[PDB]
């Protein structure tokens, strides 16, 4: 029922700045705020987001994560001259104070709480706050690393108290370690904290042993703190997505959070002087997109770092774009993570194996991003004739025109001479016309068509896709038969989920024979996050073809599959379901349209996880993004 996204911002938070020479804080400028908000307005994104006003965080809220002694000291900074602010700032590590910074710090915190209440009251689906100062270095009795009050720490504690939540996920993709957040929830198993960060074997600020992968949390909350230390600069999109597919997402989906909060620092993006990483601004479109199936989309993005003003504006727009549900950009050039990334991926999964099921079995210029825009109508639905269905506001039906109708006639005489059934012939007329509207017309994004004959339906859908043209087509098929899909020219990759064990010799095919049982859904999510998504992302298809046979435990997982796989091919996925299932049809259309996805809530069987790692053994040499260990030098 929730809909819309909140952009919380105020130009007042850009009215404090550094007043003395200090190279350790020159980069933290108020223009960070003004540049990103105007980039949002230039690209029409701010106008599409509900503008919730900012608040001052009350004293009682500040005390949720900070001591009275520290709050009292900061409260005295508006009365200091610059000499007294200099002396106050040198008592902390890499942070300056301003006559207005206490004022803005309360606003940055209140803005985060305004976002939390807007999302938890269902007044919006999600949102982002553009705050300054940052927060994730702030500690209970200390300002640290440009941070005065831990904004993200407030949101989790605030959401814990006023909405009695049991599970909150904090994802810190800033290039720095959010040690303030880790310290505050170290023993809290209700707030699962994840942060990747430039570590460089503890030689990069803040130079803490606790920033390493060793720190899994303390006491009752052990295994609820996950650090992924980057030990080399120049991390790429492949490293960031390997981090998601093989660490964060497996843990995040077993945790099943009731709310997601993102410490969104964009100093991890290309060209940032502080992070010195190499991920493109488009990567945050996918980091955002891959998280939105969690907690029914309840996601609050809070700004932290990001200092290259061009790199910063581009990354902000890519995040709000995916927040609004716009199609994701195709990511080209994906491959294996570097050896150093694979080394830290390896170590985190090993130490976390005591706590998380998906691991237990182990025991400077760049191009400007292409324009992103929602389709005129996102999803087109073709139910059987005479079946009227209630459809969301961005979903239509079908009206085959003369030229499309002649194409099915040409196809019939060539490959289907005996095909006389006029019901199949209408399905092929729709398949072509919606594919025509998805690929070339750009007015439609995706679509879903109910079919009668599976064999004929797949050929026309796939063959008409390749000549339109579609450089690559990923085919995801839930069924047991064989399909008219040739997988040798490197143009097609086939994912098959079946009930019969089968051997695969082609390295462009991935068959998963998952054991039938209660285990089915937990094992499917592991193969989705750890095998299907990494391969599909490296493949970079131009189109996704979903096929479901009539012979039903797909209901639980098919929604997240449809939502997550829409990160590929700019979200242009056409689904063919054999036979009419009102619930199944309404589920895919709901997921294809960009609606909220209902959550899941065990652990899989070793018979299945072994089948999956053998698939990984068989394919990771070709598809390096599958790798979760360092390759062995011969
Ligand atoms: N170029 C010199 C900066 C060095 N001082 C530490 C940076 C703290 C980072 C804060 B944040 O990016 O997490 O917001
Ligand atoms: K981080
Ligand atoms: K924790
Ligand atoms: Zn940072």
């Amino acid at each position: 029922a929730a809909s819309g996204s909140a952009l919380i911002f105020d130009e007042e938070m850009s009215r404090y700045k550094l007043l003395w020479t200090d190279p350790a804080c020159e980069i933290e400028v108020p223009e960070r705020l003004t540049v990103s908000y105007e980039a949002l307005r230039t690209h029409g994104l701010a106008q599409r987001c509900k503008a919730v006003p900012v608040r001052q965080a009350t004293e009682q809220e500040i005390l949720l994560a900070h001591s009275e002694e520290y709050l009292e000291a900061v409260k005295q900074t508006p009365g200091m001259n610059v000499e007294e602010l200099m002396a106050f700032s040198k008592k902390y590590n890499d942070v300056y104070f301003h006559q207005n910074i206490y004022h803005c710090a309360k606003l940055a915190a209140g803005a985060t709480l305004q976002l939390v209440d807007s999302v938890m009251k269902r007044e919006v689906r999600n949102g982002m706050a553009l705050v300054r100062p940052p927060g994730h270095h702030s500690q209970r009795s200390a300002a640290n690393g440009f941070c005065v009050f831990n904004n993200v720490a407030f949101a989790a504690l605030y959401a814990k108290k006023n909405y009695n939540l049991n599970r909150i996920l904090i994802v810190d993709w800033d290039v720095h370690h959010g040690q303030g957040i880790q310290y505050c929830f170290e023993e809290d198993p209700s707030v699962l904290y994840f942060s990747w960060h430039r570590y460089e074997h503890q030689s990069f600020w803040p130079n803490l042993p606790e920033s390493d992968y060793s720190s899994v949390g303390k006491g009752k909350g052990s295994g609820f703190n996950i650090n992924l230390p980057w030990n080399k600069v120049g991390m790429t999109n492949s490293d960031y997505l390997a981090a998601f597919f093989h660490v964060l997402l497996p843990v995040a989906y077993e945790f099943d959070p009731e709310l997601v909060i993102v410490s969104a620092g964009f100093d991890s993006a290309i060209g940032d002087p502080e992070g010195e990483m190499c991920a493109l601004p488009e990567i945050f479109a996918h980091l955002t997109h891959l998280l939105m199936p969690l907690a029914a989309g309840k996601m609050c993005v809070v700004l932290e770092g990001g200092y290259n003003l061009t790199s910063l504006g581009q990354s902000v727009c890519q995040t709000v774009h995916s927040l609004l549900g716009d199609p994701t950009p195709r990511i080209s050039g994906l491959g294996t993570a570097c050896d150093s990334a694979l080394e830290s991926i390896q170590n985190v999964r090993n130490v976390q194996s005591s706590y998380w099921s998906s691991f237990k079995h182990l025991a400077i210029v760049w191009p400007e991003p292409l324009k992103r825009m929602p389709a005129s109508v996102r999803t087109v639905v073709v139910p059987p004739p005479g079946v009227e269905l209630t459809l969301p506001k961005n979903c239509q039906h079908s009206d085959i025109s003369e030229s499309t109708a002649k194409e099915v006639q040409r196809i019939r005489d060539k490959h289907f001479h005996d095909l006389t059934d006029q019901n199949i012939l209408r399905s092929l007329g729709n398949i072509i016309s919606v594919l025509d509207r998805m690929m070339r017309s750009d007015e439609v994004c995706n679509g879903c068509v109910v079919v009668s004959d599976l064999s004929v339906s797949v050929q026309c859908a796939l063959q008409h896709a390749l000549t339109e043209p579609a450089e690559r087509v990923l085919v995801v098929y839930v069924g047991d038969g064989e399909l008219p899909v040739k997988t040798n020219d490197g143009k097609v990759f086939l994912v098959q989920i079946c009930t019969k064990e089968t051997e695969d010799k082609c390295v462009n095919r991935l068959t998963l024979c998952l054991r039938e049982g209660e285990s089915l859904t937990a094992g499917f999510m592991q193969a989705l996050l750890g095998l299907i998504l990494p391969v599909a992302y490296e493949f970079n298809p131009a189109l996704v073809l979903g096929i479901v046979e009539e012979t039903t435990r797909l209901m639980r997982v098919w929604g997240h599959m449809t939502c997550l796989i829409q990160g590929l091919a700019r979200g242009r996925m056409l689904t063919l379901l054999q036979g009419y299932d009102k619930d199944l049809l309404e589920l895919t259309v709901s997921a294809l349209s960009g609606a909220s996805i209902s959550p899941l809530g065990r652990a899989p069987k070793p018979e299945d996880v072994e089948m999956m790692e053998k698939q990984r053994q068989r394919l990771q040499e070709r598809w390096g993004l599958l790798r979760c260990t360092v390759s062995e030098s011969w």
